[PDB]
């Protein structure tokens, strides 16, 4: 089952969380981690947040303390693995044996085909190197165009506006945060960004670019000094595909993290896995999944009596004055709005229900509500809906009881 | 790898094909097949075709000759399996041990929620029992309503019209055969059925039924003596789900038929698997997949040097005077029409191309063209497109050369 030695491909959050849990759970055999970035393992959420603003990479490193006795091969790329021979081929000419192989290779930004031959700066934002490159171009009064209205693009928009950068944003869908964000939240977020001076363009797509100017499918133009593309990510599943594992923009895994290849597991952004709320497979793209799935897979490898991964999805986003938290599903058959939705000191909570059962929640500038809502969500609570609306109600009381 | 004894759950085409290939490839260990239907293994395509018309089940049995030394437990249901203990629990109180378990449990017709409490005959068409029940109600001059415009519904429509039954058909999508059929084919097929007296209703859905009359979402009614629902199927993946395998309306498998659980494989209609043409995972619902995937998985179990499953998708449908064959993808960036599309002695070929490469083909009443087209499709041929259109061209010549 858990056969030594353990080899993990990728040295991001999922990998670090996994190897720390292996050690904490009592596994004492070899652990070797192969990471292609020549960087002390680091967390990505700061890259479009405080790092983009203040630039200190020594504030964003992951804690590998709970992972003693691990050899981290940084700056080296796993090029293939042979699941029959139980070996991994590295870019430095070495080969690693494994008893258990764990693919934690994450995902990479999708390129925008229409900007392939661009002769102006076009960047994506995934790595520390990416963040440093973008930051170097955030000149005050310069013009930035962001393609894509997902959370990372919006976080960059906010950061850029704070830095005195003019920002335009092109979104093909009619709303921001089209993936896993309630419409009510998305509409409010657009109003917020518009009020901060972001030039939002909905239902437009980029058709190309010429001499520092981007072209749109409504026949118009947007001049910019830099483009940052953020239209989503694609799983880094090439090694799995080549080795014969089941993959489709993501490695399919069960709740134990098992791939279709015996002795090969996968975790984090690279996986396509069951969302327990929808009961469908999806590629989850969140910090909490990377950490939680890594921990759960490790725990069950060391102790097979442990349950499989079962945590429900959630994320957060920091966009200027908006501290956004979202859990579960973006929609059901009912939304309850707790508080007023207003640009004047924004503070509200949304609750999504399905036939009376909580299936999702949102908090904007209300961290205290979010924890009890996630507990109610976890057990599929069916609370009195007037109480959920009634601002006199205390959610922590409800969650404990 | 291939560990004896072998246990297969399900006794349909995929199972029979798999166990016959195990024997032909030289595996001599135990094989036991558990089949819930108390029927000599039989093929399903005749059920909406010649069987529905002539009623002789002894013309539709599968050949288990190439599968000697197999114990077939007919009329018994596998209730669960324990992948740790390597056992299967049967409905008759017995337990089977396995070295290799193969899930070939197929799929079952989706029920129509709006007809759940119906007080008129409502059937689906999957099994021999289903076919016999429907056939018993095909009284001449009776009225049949079919819900769903997939191939099986259309085959039943044709059979019913031939039997003198009045037929109406409700399809929610704007075209028939919305799944994997080129629009050009679908439009022609509608014209054909309309000309044979089928009352087609597009872009309508069933909202309910009252006293022998079905209600539609345009506020209208259709009276019928029998409803046959054919809005698709759902994978029979309950045992896999309960045992912890990765599933999502279908058991995920790689090209070797491996599930996420070691020593457990899956084949046929129950699987979600890579379509090599699209490069995406899909649940394939075809006779050729059931046979071909079963054979390929068996071959590779006995001989691990054999390639994984690699066949490209295709199916056929017999609808009255229309002998339809479809291979590959329903669309690309180009369609070439070979011949005239006409209700007067229908006979034509479609070819779908993507950047010059053949990615799909259709033949209506032209079996001789279909085989060379599938060969061109298999190697991704990029033939001269004027020649593909030019009716003077011989496709068999092209395929050999
Ligand atoms: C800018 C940014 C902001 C974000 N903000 C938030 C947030 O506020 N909240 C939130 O919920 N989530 C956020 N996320 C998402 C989050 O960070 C991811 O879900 C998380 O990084 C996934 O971790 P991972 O370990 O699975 O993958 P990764 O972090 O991508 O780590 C995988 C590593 O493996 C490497 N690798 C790939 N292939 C190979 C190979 N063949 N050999 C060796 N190494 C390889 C990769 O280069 C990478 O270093 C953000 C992400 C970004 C980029
Ligand atoms: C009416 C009809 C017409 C068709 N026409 C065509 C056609 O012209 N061309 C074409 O390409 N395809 C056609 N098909 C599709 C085709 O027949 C299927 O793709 C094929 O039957 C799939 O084979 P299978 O072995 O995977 O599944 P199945 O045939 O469904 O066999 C699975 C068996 O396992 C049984 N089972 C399920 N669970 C258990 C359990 N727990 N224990 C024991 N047994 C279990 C099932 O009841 C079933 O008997 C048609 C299908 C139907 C129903």
């Amino acid at each position: 089952a858990l056969k030594a030695p353990v080899v993990v491909l990728g040295a991001g959050l999922a990998s670090v969380s996994f190897v720390a849990e292996l050690r904490q759970a009592g596994y004492q055999g070899l652990i070797t981690v192969v990471g292609d970035e020549a960087e002390r393992p680091y967390d990505r959420p700061p890259l479009s947040k405080d790092f983009m603003a203040h630039g200190d990479a020594e504030k964003i490193r992951l804690d590998c303390k709970r992972a003693p006795e691990v050899e981290w091969l940084l700056g080296v790329t796993a090029q293939s693995f042979d699941p029959q021979a139980h070996t991994v081929a590295l870019s430095d000419g070495r080969t690693l044996p494994y008893g258990t192989l764990v693919l934690a290779t994450g995902a990479a930004p999708r390129a925008l085909p229409t900007l392939q031959g661009a002769t102006m700066p076009v960047h994506t934002l995934r790595t520390l190197e990416d963040a440093r490159r973008i930051q170097a171009g955030l000149r005050p009064q310069s013009r930035l165009l962001i393609v894509g209205g997902g959370v990372i693009g919006l976080e960059l928009a906010a950061t850029a506006r704070t830095a005195g950068v003019h920002v335009s944003l092109v979104q093909t869908k009619p709303r921001l945060m089209s993936r896993a964000a309630p419409a009510t939240l998305a509409d409010f977020v657009a109003r917020y960004h518009a009020a901060q001076g972001v030039d939002l363009r909905f239902e437009r797509s980029v058709t190309g670019s010429v001499d520092g100017v981007v072209l749109l499918d409504d026949g118009t133009r947007i001049a910019a000094d830099m483009v940052v593309v953020g239209i989503g990510v694609l799983a880094n599943d090439a090694l799995a595909r080549a080795a014969g594992l089941a993959c489709d923009d993501g490695i399919f895994v069960d709740a134990y993290g098992r791939t279709t290849c015996p002795d090969v597991y996968a975790l984090g952004d690279v996986t396509r896995q069951r969302n327990p709320l929808s009961g469908r497979f999806e590629r989850i793209e969140t910090w909490s999944n990377a950490q939680n799935q890594g921990i759960a897979v490790a725990r069950h490898l060391v102790d097979p009596t442990a349950p499989g991964y079962a945590e429900l999805p959630w994320y957060w986003s920091d966009q200027g004055a908006l501290r956004i938290q979202v859990a579960g599903l973006a929609s059901g058959d009912e939304e309850i709005v707790r508080g007023e939705v207003s640009l004047d000191a924004p503070k509200f909570t949304l609750i999504e229900l399905q036939k009376g059962r909580i299936v999702g929640a949102t908090c904007v500038n209300n961290a205290r509500d979010f924890a009890p809502l996630r507990r109610l969500l976890a057990v599929g609570a069916k609370p009195d809906r007037a109480a959920l609306a009634d601002p006199a109600t205390d959610l922590r009381k409800l969650a404990a009881a």
